[PDB]
DNA sequence: GACCACGGCGCA
DNA sequence: TGCGCCGTGGTC
């Protein structure tokens, strides 16, 4: 079985990395498998040149590493993408192998043979699933290539800016900590939620709103604290200390230490097989959760900058998931708001900012928000919130109808579907415990929405990418409903016009897709 | 050194 | 609703 390297063309590849992150990994071993043969390469890096496409489990990763090494080696078939389309709970090679007749090993050879067999079985199970087959060829498989090029490109970080910002923020943090300690009458580890809990609820006269989920301690979460705002001057200082040490410990300090030596840029991983709805995730580091909603957060966004001679182009679908819902439900009054190009969190507010009472709820229909989350996060009475939630479902009848429609059907089939037929199996829809059944219901009806928006965005990236190469531009990040591009300073405005139209027309619905676009020297300014 | 559970929170 | 990462407390 053991044939000499190189392997027959179009064989399944296995490979061992020294660590998960392709951009930081040493390629320990490389092998291939085809026609019941196993070809282990004598020297991994050398053998990498002999490939025309990575084909096998985790193809994108190997391709990202090749790309890092100058080799233009594109990802192709991946048994992982197939498994993920069958059941999005297939997020792992350990899980997938086990499930479809293999064993995820630490040997490149056994991994290559695992890639061959696994693909055989998985691809057979997709014979009969034409909509899932359409997604795999037209969206997923091509997408993996686009993602390999985003991961290899990276985004430029303003290191010295973050260094200086760390020093400023550390001083403020010290001031908040000293204030908190004076109000507490004694020092303690303010990072420790346990010690904090004793201080607030025991030593002080503070009431305890709620409990934590797994161990039932008195919660010191932000929600609980915002309620205790007026109850004591220490609370306010703790809210500020929380925000500052969150942003410092998670972004300001770690990010500068991840610049790659060769490239001088920051490289995330876009996980294509991670979420239950069809969305991408990002890790090592996560760049889909860089701060923005706060002033300190926005100072962190500025750190992300264009290469010298380039600009960033930030494109951003407006009310993406809402528009998807209008199309999925077929609700008249809702479509005739987007078609009239009318403000959504204002024209929905007309059925003062009795208008964020339109936004925070528009968001809270997708998630299945309860009258509570609404009132207690809207700073108004409880039944003032309930009235709002019923006034909304009066204006938009077919929404309620689509939600119930989707749940009934998901009970019978055991799964739900995006506009394109991406599935998520939801088993507890017939659980006999109300809280479990109803939790199942909320992820069941949210999935078609969220996952359809993700399908549209994925398809938009697959269509946009080739147009960018032609124009000398590059795609840097995706944040669920936003894209960040990088273009030569001279063609920025042409690229912005173009990317915008590609995204708006990705797949026409019963409602228009409006995209906002900004250009700037940094991520903050590129969003107008 | 690695890893785990938890509470907590950054973003969409 | 969907993620990934932080420090703390803790095990191995
Ligand atoms: N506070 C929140 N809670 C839950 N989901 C949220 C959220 N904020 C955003 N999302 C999710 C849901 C959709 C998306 C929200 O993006 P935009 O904040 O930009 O809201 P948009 O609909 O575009 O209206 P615009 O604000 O521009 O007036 O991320
Ligand atoms: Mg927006």
């Amino acid at each position: 079985e053991e044939a000499p390297w190189p392997p027959p063309e179009g064989a399944f590849v296995g490979f061992v990395l020294s660590r998960k992150e392709p951009m930081w990994a040493d390629l320990l071993a490389l092998a291939a498998a085809r026609g019941g043969r196993v070809h282990r390469a004598p020297e991994p890096y050398k053998a990498l040149r002999d490939l025309k496409e990575a084909r096998g489990l985790l193809a994108k990763d190997l391709s990202v590493l090749a790309l890092r090494e100058g080799l233009g080696l594109p990802p192709g078939d991946d048994p992982m993408l197939l498994a993920y389309l069958l059941d999005p709970s297939n997020t792992t090679p350990e899980g997938v192998a086990r499930r479809y007749g293999g064993e995820w090993t630490e040997e490149a050879g056994e991994r290559a043979a695992l890639s061959e067999r696994l693909f055989a079985n998985l691809w057979g199970r997709l014979e009969g699933e034409e909509r899932l087959l359409w997604l795999y060829r037209e969206v997923e498989r091509p997408l993996s290539a686009v993602l390999a090029h985003m991961e290899a490109t990276g985004v430029r970080l303003d290191v010295a800016y973050l260094r200086a910002l760390s020093l400023e923020v550390a001083e403020e943090i010290a001031r908040l900590e000293a204030e908190v300690f004076r109000l507490a009458g004694h020092p303690f580890n303010l990072n420790s939620r346990d010690q904090l809990e004793r201080v607030l609820f025991d030593e002080l006269g503070l009431p305890a709103i709620g409990k934590t989920e797994k161990t039932g301690k008195r919660s010191t979460s932000a929600a609980v604290l915002e309620a205790l705002r007026e109850a004591h001057p220490i609370v306010e200082k703790i809210l500020q200390y929380r925000e500052l040490t969150k942003l410092k410990s998670t972004y300001i300090d770690p990010l500068p230490d991840l610049i790659h030596p060769r490239t001088g840029r920051l490289h995330t991983r876009f996980n294509q097989t991670a979420t239950a709805t069809g969305r991408l995730s990002s890790s090592d580091p996560n760049l889909q959760n860089i701060p923005v909603r706060t002033p300190l957060g926005q100072r962190i966004r500025r750190a992300f900058i264009a290469e010298e001679g380039w600009l960033l182009v930030a494109l951003d679908y407006s009310q993406k998931e809402l528009r998807v819902l209008a199309h999925l439900s077929g609700d008249e009054n809702l479509i005739r708001v987007f078609q009239e190009g009318r403000d959504i969190h204002t024209e929905t507010a007309s059925w003062p900012l009795m208008r964020r009472a339109a936004k925070t709820i528009n968001f809270g229909v997708l998630y299945g928000m309860s009258a509570h989350r609404l009132s207690q996060e809207l700073a108004i009475p409880y039944e003032e919130a309930q009235a709002f939630i019923e006034r909304y479902f009066q204006s938009f009848p077919k929404v309620r109808a689509w939600i119930e429609k989707t749940l009934e059907e998901g009970r019978r089939r055991g799964y739900v579907e995006t506009l394109f037929g991406r599935r998520r199996y939801v088993p507890d829809l017939e659980a006999r415990v109300k809280s479990v059944r109803e939790a199942a219901e909320r992820k069941a009806f949210n999935m078609p929405v969220q996952g359809t928006a993700a399908d549209l965005m994925k398809l938009a990236m697959v269509k946009l990418f080739p147009r960018l190469e032609e124009m000398g531009a590059r795609m840097l990040l995706q944040v669920h409903d936003e894209l960040v591009l990088e273009a030569p300073k001279e063609r920025a405005e042409a690229v912005a016009r173009l990317a915008k139209e590609v995204m708006e027309g990705v797949y026409p619905l019963a409602v228009p897709l409006e995209v906002e676009v900004g250009i700037g020297e940094d991520w903050l300014s590129a969003k107008e």
